[PDB]
Order: C-alpha cells, then structure tokens, then sequence
C-alpha cells in the first residue's frame, strides 16, 4: 500500500523519527541493512539529524540513488552533499558507503556501480528519496531511463544543473522493502496529486515491495 503523511509543522524532526524507528526495526531481524539516499535540498537536512543518532553504523549501508556526471568535490555532487551532512559526521565505515565513481567514462562508472551494489545485497531495505518539482525521481527524467534493464544506467545532459547523470533505474529501486519519498511544498503537492491520478510521472513507478511511504510538507 501506500501511505502519505502531510505535515504542517515538525517536518524534518518528524521524517527523522520514523526513519529512525523503521532502521531500528530492520536492525532488530537483520545483522547488516541496506539504504539508498537522494541527494537535494529536502533529504539532506534529515540526513543531518540522522547523522546525530546512535546507531551501529558499521551494520548500515548506504547508496547513492545517482550522481551527476562532475567531479566528487563539486558542489553539484551528490556524495560531496550526502558526504558534508553524514558520511563525515557519523562514524560510517568506508567500506559501507557506495557511490558513483565518475571519474571513469560514463558507462564505467555505470557498470562499476552496479557491480558493487550486486555485490553487497540483491534488495535494499530502504530507499530516502526526493522529487523534483518535474516528478523526476533519483536521475531519472525519462521513463526509457527508468525502464533500462540494468540496475545502473546513465542520461545524456539532463535535470538542473544540465549534467550527464548516472542513476538507479526503476528495477533496482523497485527492489527496496521500504521506499520513504520526501517532499515539500506546492508544485510537488500539485505533481503528488497527478501521481494520485495515475500519470506516469517518473516516481509514479517508484514503490516499495512492502510499503511506499511519502512525508509531504506545507
């Protein structure tokens, strides 16, 4: 099923408790947990106040849900955002943090990617995800994107900033047990509404295998 929650007042404090008592719960029937991360303006706040929580790090995972094809220090980088706000803060190991090698060519870094998430589950337990105010979801614009059967794929120039992005496609989101959309705001309220009447904006394809979950502000 699905289940919206509109929040008027609280917001990040709210996204973060329940985030937090799902990742508890997951911990409680597994040794290690898998989660994908947006980058954007709305997930990375709460990911700032994640960071803070006493967790048992070393039993977390984390992905990047895409990458925009620049350098990892550009403030245009998802790591670079995700990095600042967790990675750096909470004491994660290196070894559990994936994310999008680009400075290899495109497609490398595509199929580098995919390998590593292989690698480490056949199924994310949760994804954090945002929504553009288009109804894009991780890079994906496109729904030929979306439906690429790799795990991994890549754009051509795309989105704001007009970069080459390389992102999960709706096969390996769709793995995920728990899929959290964080949203804010009228146009996504308005693009909410459409996915609610089935147009097939990109995260209309976007759900989770046990529960799709969205936390809407304003």
């Amino acid at each position: 099923k699905t289940v919206i929650y509109l929040l008027e007042d609280g917001y990040v404090d709210f996204v973060v408790e329940k985030i937090r008592t799902k990742m508890e719960k997951l911990l409680e029937e597994k040794d290690k947990i898998f989660v994908v991360l947006a980058g954007g303006r709305t997930p990375l706040p709460v990911y700032e106040k994640l960071a803070e929580q006493k967790f048992p790090w070393n039993r977390i995972h984390f992905f990047l849900s895409d990458e925009r094809y620049v350098p990892l220090d550009s403030d245009q980088s998802n790591f670079r955002n995700i990095n600042e706000v967790l990675f750096s803060r909470a004491k994660i190991p290196s070894g559990n943090v994936h994310y999008v090698d680009t400075s290899l060519p495109i497609e490398k870094a595509c199929e580098k990617y995919e390998r590593e998430i292989r690698s480490a589950t056949d199924q994310f337990d949760l994804a954090i995800l945002g929504m553009g105010p288009d109804g894009h979801v991780a890079s994906i614009f496109d729904l030929e994107t979306g439906n690429k059967d790799n795990l991994v794929t890549f754009t051509d120039p795309s989105g704001d900033p007009k970069v080459p992005r390389v992102t999960l496609t709706f096969r390996a989101l769709n793995t995920s047990l728990y899929v959290l959309f964080l949203i804010r705001g009228k146009e996504k309220i308005n693009r909410l509404t459409e996915i609610l009447k089935d147009t097939p904006l990109p995260a209309y394809f976007v759900r989770g295998k046990e529960k799709t979950v969205w936390f809407v502000g304003k």
